[PDB]
C-alpha cells in the first residue's frame, strides 16, 4: 500500500506457495512486494491477515492494478494473474480452450496432490507431537508416487502442457525443490530423470532463480 | 456402449465423482456412472490409468467433444460449467473477476476440504496403525474447515456472486460424508450458518438424486 508496486505478495518465507505466485510474477514482468506473514509467530491467524483470508492461511495477494483486487490459494492467485496479464500467452493456455482444462487439471493435481501430502511428510518428520514412522513411511511413499506419475508423462512429452512451459510446470517448481530434504537416500535425477531434467532447467531461469535465490537469503543465518 | 454425453467414472464411496454428478444434475446434462472399484484396486489398472496418469478416481470423457478426457473432480466441475453452463444458472462468468473467487473457493475445497478430510477417515479406518493423535489432528483440522465456511456463511448467503454456484456445491459430498467421523457434533449448533447452507443445497433434487444413487450402491457389495 505503501509501496508503488502493482501488487501486494503476502508469504511465509518457509512455505513454497508464495515463492510459485512471486515465479509466475517475474515471468509475466508483473511488479511485487513481498510482505512477510511470519507462521512461526502465528501471524497468519492475526486479524489483520484473516481479513485478507479468513482461512487464516499463506499466501494471499492484492492486485492494486485491480481496484485493490483480494485473492488466496495459491493456484487461484496464479490463475488469475495468468488469465488477466499473459496477454501473449507466454506461459498459459487460452482461456477456454482444451488445453486451458488440462492446464487446470495439471494446477490441481499440484495443489491437491503434491501440496497436501508433501506437506503431511514434513509435518509427521518435524512438527508432530510425537515421532510416529508408519506415517512419516506413508507420505515418504506417497511423495515418489507423486515423483512417478509426473515421470510417467515427462518422460513422453517435454511439458505438461501445449507444447510448452506453463503455469501448469511452474507450479510443482517450489515444492520439489523443498522435498528432497525430507526423503531417503534420495538421487533426483537417478530415480525420476525426466522429471529432474524439466525441475533443473526451470529452476536455472533467471525469473525462478530470483525469488527462490531470495527464499534462501531470508532463511539462512543472517 | 452407452448414449450419455458423459462417461463419469467414479468409485462409489468417494465424495469427488458424486460432486460432478451433482453438477451435470444441476446443468441437465446427461451421463453414465462407470464404477472404478477402489477396493479392488481397479483405480491403478491399465484401462484407467489411460484416462488419469495419477491412477485415483474420478476420471471424465465428453463424449459430445471428441471424447474429452479430463480429472481431478474440480477441474472436471469447471469444464462442464464453463462450456455448458452458458445461462450461468450455477456459475460465474469466465474472465470476471468473480470467476477467480469462485476458483479461490475451489481450490479451497479441493486443497483443504478434500485432503484433510480424508485423512481423517484415512486414520480412522484404514491405516494399518491405530494412532490416536493422527487422528485427533484431523478431526481438529475438519472442525477448523468449518470454522472457515462459518466467517464466510454468516455474513452472505452464497460464497460467491450472490447466487448458489459450483463453488458452494463442491463441498456437499463431504459435508455430509465427514460428520459420522466426528464425535459429539452436531451441525446445526456447531455452525449454524453452515449447515443451514449445507442442509439447502442437499435437499435439491440435483443433488439429492445422485446421493441416493450412492446409498443405494453403498449398499450392495
Ligand atoms: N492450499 C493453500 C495452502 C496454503 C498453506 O499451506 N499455507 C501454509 C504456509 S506456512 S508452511 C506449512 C506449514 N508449516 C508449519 O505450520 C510449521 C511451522 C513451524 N512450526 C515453525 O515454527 O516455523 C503448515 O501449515 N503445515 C501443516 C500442513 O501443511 O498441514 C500456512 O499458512 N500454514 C499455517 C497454518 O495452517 O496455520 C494454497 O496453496 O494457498
Ligand atoms: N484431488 C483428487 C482426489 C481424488 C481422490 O482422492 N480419489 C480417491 C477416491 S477413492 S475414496 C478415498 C480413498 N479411500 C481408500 O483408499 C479406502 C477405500 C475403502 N477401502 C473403500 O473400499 O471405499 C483414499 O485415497 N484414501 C486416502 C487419502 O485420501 O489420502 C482414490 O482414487 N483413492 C485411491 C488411491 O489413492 O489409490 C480429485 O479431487 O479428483
Ligand atoms: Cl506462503
Ligand atoms: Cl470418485
Amino acid at each position: 500500500a505503501s509501496h508503488d508496486k502493482q501488487f501486494s505478495l503476502f508469504l511465509h518465507k518457509a512455505s513454497a506457495h508464495g515463492w510459485k505466485v512471486a515465479f509466475v510474477l517475474e515471468e509475466l514482468s508483473l511488479s511485487y512486494e513481498i510482505v512477510l506473514v511470519d507462521v512461526a509467530k502465528n501471524e497468519q491467524k492475526s486479524p489483520e491477515f484473516m481479513k485478507l483470508n479468513p482461512n487464516g492461511r499463506t499466501p494471499a495477494l492484492i492486485d492494486h492494478g485491480n481496484s485493490d483486487f483480494v485473492i488466496w490459494e495459491s493456484n487461484a492467485m496464479v490463475q488469475y494473474v495468468a488469465d488477466k496479464y499473459d496477454t501473449e500467452r507466454k506461459i498459459s493456455m487460452a482461456p477456454g480452450t482444451d488445453d486451458f482444462y488440462i492446464q487446470l487439471q495439471w494446477q490441481y493435481f499440484q495443489g491437491t496432490g503434491q501440496g497436501p501430502y508433501f506437506g503431511q511428510l514434513v509435518w509427521f518428520t518435524l512438527y508432530h507431537e510425537e515421532k510416529i514412522p508408519s506415517a512419516v513411511t506413508r507420505y515418504k511413499e506417497e511423495a515418489l508416487r507423486v515423483f512417478s506419475v509426473l515421470e510417467r508423462v515427462l518422460s513422453n512429452q517435454e511439458w505438461l502442457v501445449g507444447g510448452k512451459m506453463t503455469i501448469a510446470d511452474i507450479s510443482f517448481v517450489s515444492w520439489n525443490d523443498m522435498i528432497v530434504h525430507f526423503l531417503d537416500n534420495f538421487d533426483f535425477e537417478k530415480e525420476f530423470p525426466a522429471t529432474a531434467a524439466w525441475h533443473y532447467k526451470m529452476l536455472k531461469r533467471p525469473t525462478i532463480k530470483r525469488p527462490w535465490d531470495e527464499r534462501r537469503k531470508l532463511m539462512s543465518r543472517q
